[PDB]
C-alpha cells in the first residue's frame, strides 16, 4: 500500500506566482506522500528534459558513455544556447541540458534497446515508434509526478536493473545543490506548455522525494519550477528559511 | 617534475584575519602549483580529522563499511559535540568529524592493515605509531599540503589502490557545497595548535585541488580554514565574487 495525503495548502504557492501545477514530496523515512492535488499528482505528462536521468542510465550500462568524464564533442552546428556549442561530458551535458548529446546517445542506444530498458525500469507508458531522438517531447512517452517518484527512489536506493557503478555515477551527474543542511540531486524539464522539477532533498537523518510539474504556456517562469518547490519546502520545514 | 609558483601576494588573506598558515592550489588542467610559502607548505603536520578520507576508504575496501547508509549506533555516552551523541553514517560520521565511529573503524581495520594501506597511499610519512584508535589524534602521523594535494589527486581520478566503488563513495561523503559555478569535495581538520582544509573545487572545464592549514591557538577561529581558502579562490578567479 502507498500512504498519500493532500495538501491544498500549497496551491497558494502557485496561485501567488499567477500558476498552475503539482507538487508531490515523498519522506522516505515516514513511508508518506504529500502533493497538493492528487489528480494531478497522477496526471501523465511528457517527460521532457527530466528524461536525461533513464537516457544517462542507459547509455552507462550499455557502454555508449564510458564513464563522467568521456568528452562528447560539439558537431558543429550552431544553436540558441551558447553552453550547447561546445565539448561535454556527462556532468556538464546533464548541467546545460544538452539536447544534441542526448540525441546522440538515444541514436546509439537504438529504440529496442531504449525500450527493452524503459519497461526494465517500469518508467511511465511508452510507444517509441521511428522517433528515438524526440520521444519525450514528441510523445512518445508520459509520465506523471508520482511514477517520477517511484523511479527516483528505485535510483536512489540503487535498485534500478543496471549496475550500482551506473546509477552512482547519474546520481553524481544530477548534483544541483549542496551545503550544510542540504543536498539536492534532481533535474529540470521544459517542453511547450509543461516545465518539470523532479530529484530529491538528502538530509543527515531523512530523504524527500520530489516530483513538480507546471502550466508553461511560454518558456518564461522556468525559475518558477525550483522557485515554488523551495517555497513547500520550506513550509514543510525540510529546508531553512533564507 | 612539479611546477610551483610562491605569490605572497595571498599572505594578505592570512594578515587581515591576524592568522598565519598556507594556502596550497594545484591546477590540474595546467599541472601547476600555487602556494603563499613554499615551505609551510612543505612543513608535515598531524593531519587530524582529514586523516578521515583515507581512514573512509581503508574501512570500506575491506568491508568495515558496507556502504554510505550502514548505521553506526551512538553507544549512550554523552560527549561535548552534540552532533556526535546520534547515530551516524559515513556520510554524517565525516560531516560531524565523529571520533568516536572513526576510532571503532581503525579497532577493526587494526594496525596492520591501516600501516600497508597508508603505504601503498603514500600518505604522509606513513607513521601509524602508537594506538590504532588515536594516532591521527595524537600520534607520529605527520602530512604537509603539498602531500596532501598529491593523495587527494589520486583520489579525484580513482587511482589510490582500493576498488573505484570505495573511492566514489568517499568522494561522495566528502561532498561540502556544490551550485551552478562549483563543486567542493573536502575534509576540514582541528586538532590543538592546526587548522586543515583540504579537498578541490571542481568546476565544468577544470580541477583545482587546494590543502590549506593554520595556526588555531584555540578553537576560536574554526571558520577562517574556509574563508581564508575561499578569499584565495576569489582573488584567482577559480569561484564568483558573493
Amino acid at each position: 500500500m502507498k500512504e498519500w495525503q493532500e495538501n491544498k495548502s500549497w496551491n497558494a504557492h502557485f496561485t501567488e506566482h499567477k500558476s498552475q501545477g503539482v507538487v508531490v514530496l515523498w519522506n522516505e523515512n515516514k513511508q508518506q506522500g504529500f502533493t497538493n492535488n492528487l489528480k494531478r499528482a497522477n496526471q501523465a505528462f511528457l517527460p521532457a528534459s527530466t528524461f536525461k536521468i533513464p537516457n544517462s542510465l542507459i547509455a552507462l550500462d550499455l557502454g555508449v558513455v564510458k564513464d563522467e568524464h568521456q568528452v562528447f564533442k560539439w558537431d558543429g552546428q550552431t544553436r540558441d544556447i551558447a553552453t550547447w556549442n561546445r565539448d561535454h561530458n556527462l556532468i556538464t551535458a546533464m548541467k546545460y541540458s544538452v539536447v544534441p548529446v542526448y540525441q546522440e546517445f538515444a541514436r546509439q542506444i537504438g529504440e529496442a534497446r531504449m525500450s527493452k530498458m524503459l519497461h526494465a525500469f517500469d518508467y511511465g507508458n511508452e510507444d517509441i515508434s521511428g522517433n528515438v531522438d524526440s520521444f519525450w517531447l514528441d510523445g512518445g512517452i508520459r509520465i506523471s509526478a508520482t511514477e517520477q517518484i517511484s523511479f527516483l527512489r528505485k535510483l536512489y536506493h540503487n535498485k534500478l536493473h543496471v549496475s550500482e557503478r551506473s546509477q552512482r555515477i547519474v546520481k553524481q551527474a544530477m548534483l544541483t545543490e549542496a551545503n550544510g543542511d542540504y543536498i539536492i540531486r534532481a533535474k529540470t524539464g521544459y517542453s511547450p506548455k509543461i516545465g518539470w522539477w523532479v530529484g530529491w532533498v538528502e538530509l543527515d537523518d531523512n530523504v524527500w522525494f520530489f516530483a513538480m510539474n507546471m502550466d508553461m504556456p511560454t518558456s518564461d517562469g522556468l525559475g518558477l519550477r525550483q522557485a515554488i518547490t523551495k517555497e513547500v519546502l520550506k513550509q514543510e520545514k525540510i529546508i531553512p528559511l533564507e
